[PDB]
């Protein structure tokens, strides 16, 4: 029971995991349709090139990457950086929460263990004295935590991080990636540098990419994904700004209870939400929880003075 | 025994399995079939073509998979988006599910633990009153139960989204696949774009697809797949619509669990067929269930009074 | 000793395993031999053609698979779905094991949880006793089992459907590849469509098939080993047909035993026959059936009694 | 607890897992993007050298290495020295570790397991003093380690060496890598040695790398990823500059904590800075230094005299 | 703590695992530069030749890496011989330190385990006393080991032996890969045999070595690392003509140690350095010497009488 505990809810965890499966996924699919077809360009190299003439303006219009339209000079760079850049966002995705991981989990493991303790001290007490009434430390420690802004700090800054992250992304896909949507063929020359006086070869070859569809299905992927999960941030956001009132009655089980629970009111930022959410995560300790939960259920002299 | 709980039918688990193995078992066979012979495409290219143009032309129109037919303009699309729109069914054949992890399961799970301790309570109590009669707690709980629609709500919904899915891939592939399923070759033309004004290369360039068996074998297990599994999706959901009588005769076993089975008439719409589905599917706990089972069976002064 | 449960013969668990591996085996050597050695045809493309154009013939007559005999039109379909069809073949094979995995485990697993209990305590009542004679629990279970008709017809019918499955195959095996049993080479005509006005290509041109011995090989061996297979599920039907008069004199070890054993006469379908079925192969428990086989084998004032 | 114990931060420790991995994954990159489409360069060989000539000037083209800009010789060493390279500076990023390894574990953990203990014996005494006040054997060993220069040594060795390797890294990137960074094709010539007297190969052949794009990105993600890193090294070198003040109070718990914390004050280079920080580092032992961070933040007669 | 026995100092282990891992390293870097691009040779075959007979060519000149600079025949083998060669350096440093676990292993074991069992005993005995004060058994087995010469003899031998070792590494390296280093381009004649009379080969085919770099770069890391590595096995060596003096006043702590080490000038050839060195090795077998080593460090009236 101890060791089963959970350091973030359900929903955040399935988020981040589908936020930094979706890149990787990406990143296999395009290093498997990328390279078990050759390389993601064809170029109509003339006939009488020669095989390996024809490979090197392959692989020259390939590292180029340039367009000649006519003097302009567009470049077509993110078809061939879309994996590299990908993995960046992978990394971004990954780096907010090993900021949780290293600002936020210690304490919070420490004052839940804390809490679970005192909350099986409180429930044998109360079982001893149904067949003294306030707690001292734990009053105080409530007090002390209604003061502190440092894990509603942390649950915020890690929130905000993967939005600006997901905003960057978009901007991202909206700034580079629409201006070579309809690309499909591309003039190429290689009639720059030492081959600039050579009248074997033609001033432009025109060339095919390959992977425009790959692309194109990427791109359409990233953003449908990232528009998906942005909802579910919001709300993850957003359930800090209410109080826990759902489970107020429930706090009525003993009278102590509703004591630390008292004046729950006020401003949302605070430690105490955060904390009541991980504890409700955990209503289900060993048997103990479970049978709070099934009294409170029952709930909505009762139950003969609680079995007597 | 505790450890072993199930939280879903056997048949349920199944089907699930079928639904998500089957599209990645197509998946596997395509990506295996597909790259394992170049590209599923080879187009008739003229003589005077050398090797890398033919490639070229190969590869501009696998890319395109446009028609020419005379001006028209039909394309030829899922012929390459076969596997990865099977994908998004496979990530929709998992989304239900998901929702049934994380809507249902920790509420069943408590009430099913809390109904086993009180089941091996009563069984004990039993035992020692054979050689006070009656529960408030189980009857209070079991008449809150017979109010609540919480856990009815999320399997009728979950059986609802599948089924919806299941129809709308009978909508994709009756209004995609029928269209191109008898489409064997298919002209190309490559004179769009810079090589407009090119006399190297012919106006119309036949091809012919390779993969059009393996596509149509796909498509056609799909649809007899999902014909084979909607009608047991049907039982499931109707299963909830008639009570479980074929039991009641086993609830007189014990006088108390005929009050608490009293009036069980009504409308078949809450969480009591639900617990009584999943109690029944944990007949056989450690040996008392078993034991149950014996004498239910035997049943139909009795055993000398349950030999005494 | 509880854990080592068998929920089936050794005949017939060999039976399925042989039944389900060689459709997998031969799946194996099919996709080890046909995509190791390119496609399973080669086409005599006239001197003129180039390597592209020839690649295009073969692949186009490969997915065609058609015969221009002469206008006769006979196909060879077969030789392109021979591994997925036997597919679904294992699959078949597979079908009525889950049957009997979802229709008979957990009701035959308590019966037999519950007799090895009874026969446990009668052997510990009865050495108690030589140093109350009659069961009337067992007595009543067993008399209840003479009337219930549910094993039998799970055994029967996963029978059954395993005969009218293997006659399937023989009647497929018999309708669909002796036409085809002997096709060395067969004509194939690309002159069907947009090249309907090409002068570039012949007429008919004619292709070998590769994998003609290896199919001829599956064939042979799919039906030399289900004619080997069908008598030894002739024999576990009939094995019900018969009595187990061989133990009777092992139930006059007990006269208890030889009283449950009274009347054992009757039509043998009844779940008593598969319940003596599985002691039988359950008489090894952990030390105990041991002795009872000992003393059986001996006995063909005994052993002073029991030795007292 | 004991066998839990942690001979780094953790930001030392990702900062080192970092610098380690990235080189790595550039390498693996490298080895990865370079020889799965031959070799990173191809030479336009002319129209009338056969396949096995244009191979063998490839080869010699690419071993060579050689510009002849026109006699200039520069030459394009690093871009086939440029995994090897990289692959010493792994091995430099585990150098100063190993050291780490090899000239402060054992006595730290000697002297952790020494304390920690102490520590538990002091707060046992404490509990049941509550309900002999000094210890001379801490007093005189936090005397001796207050003397003592070892683990700073150690420590700021280790920091410098990291610092060192990055500023070489930097060097050798800035010296090294930016007098190439632009060079897309390069002339070459195989009219050295035996050749010297043929007249069937041309005087200057031009070859374009195709590795470039890759070389500039490895480049410039390493000098990014270390650019990023030093300052957490600068952070973690200064840490030690500042005495730990901010728990000071937290000594306060105990009065005789208090007198080994007094006159703390002092240069901030001794063995004491590093113990302070790693047992901050521990203060999660097993319950008893999480009742005591709760305490020191319940802090900020006292808790009714500690719960007497 | 018995089983966490050490048999050699951490700095041999990490000079014999380098020693063995760089030639492994080396094979590994060369299997996979050499094969993943044919072979390491590309010959200039004439333009009139086939495919075919460039390939025999190039497979001869390879097969004889002869030269016929004009008759001198200087030979080649070096470059064809260099992964085999380096996998018997390889084995050659694997061969000391199997003597090693073959001559010194086993006695040195026993030596310490009795040793470890005695210290225990003595302080156990000196805790006793502390609330007779020599050892005969430990006084005449230090007097023994005074006089044999097993250990020290294993130990030298093995130093010496990979130290004669590494010089003939760099015999080899410096008589051997000198006269080759610059070898780019040369002669081979396949007019040598049956071949002799044909008129369709030239006399003289050139051929440049394409692995000569990958040579280069493999000698060279040879060289430095055994270089970097022989200062430590001197200073390994060396550490034995030293006297363990620098813990002398450690042998303090106990007169009766003391005692044991009375006399301890000599000459330092014998078991009882090498013993010495193992012991320091084991300082903290378990919570014990680890009490020593505080107590050492804090006597640099003693403690009050080891607190009594
Ligand atoms: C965190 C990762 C985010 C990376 C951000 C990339 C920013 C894109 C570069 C700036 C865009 C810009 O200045 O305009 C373009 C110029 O880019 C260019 O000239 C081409 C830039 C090529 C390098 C950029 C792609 C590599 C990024 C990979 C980073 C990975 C490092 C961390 C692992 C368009 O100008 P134009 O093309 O129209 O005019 C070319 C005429 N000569
Ligand atoms: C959830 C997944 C469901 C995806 C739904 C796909 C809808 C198909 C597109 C709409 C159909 C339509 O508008 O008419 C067609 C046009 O499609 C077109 O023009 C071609 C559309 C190409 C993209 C669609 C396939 C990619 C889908 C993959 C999604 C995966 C993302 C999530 C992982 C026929 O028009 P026409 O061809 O006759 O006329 C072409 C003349 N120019
Ligand atoms: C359960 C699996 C059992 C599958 C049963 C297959 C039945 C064979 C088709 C019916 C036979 C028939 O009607 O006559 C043939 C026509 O078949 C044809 O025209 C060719 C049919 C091609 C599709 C059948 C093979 C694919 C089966 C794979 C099923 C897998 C789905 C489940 C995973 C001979 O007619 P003919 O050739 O002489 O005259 C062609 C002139 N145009
Ligand atoms: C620790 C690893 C650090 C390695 C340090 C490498 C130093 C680079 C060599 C010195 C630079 C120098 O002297 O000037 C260059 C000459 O280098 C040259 O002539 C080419 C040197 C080729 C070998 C260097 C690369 C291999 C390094 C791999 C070491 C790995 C060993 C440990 C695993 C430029 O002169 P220039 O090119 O303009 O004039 C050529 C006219 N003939
Ligand atoms: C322990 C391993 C140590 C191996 C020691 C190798 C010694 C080299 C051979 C002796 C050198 C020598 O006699 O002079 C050379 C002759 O070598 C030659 O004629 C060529 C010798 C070819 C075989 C040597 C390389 C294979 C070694 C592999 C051993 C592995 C076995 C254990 C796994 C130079 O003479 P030249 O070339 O100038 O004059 C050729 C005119 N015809
Ligand atoms: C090949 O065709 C090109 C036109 O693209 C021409 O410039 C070149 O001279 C021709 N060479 C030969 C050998 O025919
Ligand atoms: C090759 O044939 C095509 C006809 O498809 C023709 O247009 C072209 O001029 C021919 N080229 C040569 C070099 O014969
Ligand atoms: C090649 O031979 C075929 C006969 O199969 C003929 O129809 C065609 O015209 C020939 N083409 C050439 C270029 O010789
Ligand atoms: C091939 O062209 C080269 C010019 O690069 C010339 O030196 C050589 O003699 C030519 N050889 C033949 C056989 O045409
Ligand atoms: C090819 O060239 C070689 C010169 O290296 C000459 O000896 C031979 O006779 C030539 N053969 C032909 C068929 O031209």
């Amino acid at each position: 029971r101890l060791k089963g505990l959970r350091l973030e809810l359900p929903l955040d965890r399935i988020v981040k995991f589908v936020a930094v499966g979706s890149p990787l996924l990406l990143m296999s699919l395009a290093f498997a349709q990328e390279f078990s077809s050759g390389s993601p360009i064809s170029c109509f190299s003339p006939s009488n090139f020669s095989i390996r003439q024809a490979a090197y303006v392959d692989s020259s219009c390939w590292d180029s990457l340039l367009h000649h339209k006519q003097d302009k000079m567009k470049s077509l760079w993110p078809h061939k950086a879309l994996p590299y850049s990908l993995l960046a966002l992978a990394l971004l995705m990954y780096l907010p929460v090993l900021l949780w991981q290293y600002a936020a989990v210690p304490a919070l493991s420490s004052d839940l263990l804390f809490i679970i303790s005192e909350l099986d001290k409180s429930y044998n007490r109360s079982i001893r004295l149904v067949q003294y009434f306030e707690f001292p430390l734990l009053e105080r420690y409530l007090a002390c935590k209604q003061r502190s802004h440092s894990l509603v700090a942390t649950y915020l800054l890690r929130n905000s991080l993967l939005l600006i992250f997901t905003s960057a992304t978009y901007l991202y896909l909206g700034h580079f990636h629409l201006d070579v949507f309809f690309q499909e063929e591309f003039s190429c020359s290689i009639k720059t540098g030492l081959l600039s006086d050579e009248t074997h070869v033609p001033n432009l070859i025109t060339c095919r990419l390959t992977s425009l569809s790959i692309f194109q299905i990427v791109s359409l992927s990233s953003v449908a994904i990232y528009t998906i999960l942005v909802p579910v941030i919001i709300y993850n956001l957003t359930r800090l700004c209410r109080w826990d009132k759902r489970l107020l009655s429930v706090y009525e089980m003993l009278p102590a209870f509703d004591l630390l629970s008292r004046k729950m009111l006020g401003c949302p930022i605070n430690d105490l939400n955060v904390i009541l959410l991980f504890l409700r995560a955990n209503i289900s300790e060993l048997i103990s929880f479970s049978w709070l939960s099934v009294l409170c259920v029952l709930k909505d002299v009762d139950f003969m003075t609680l079995l007597a």
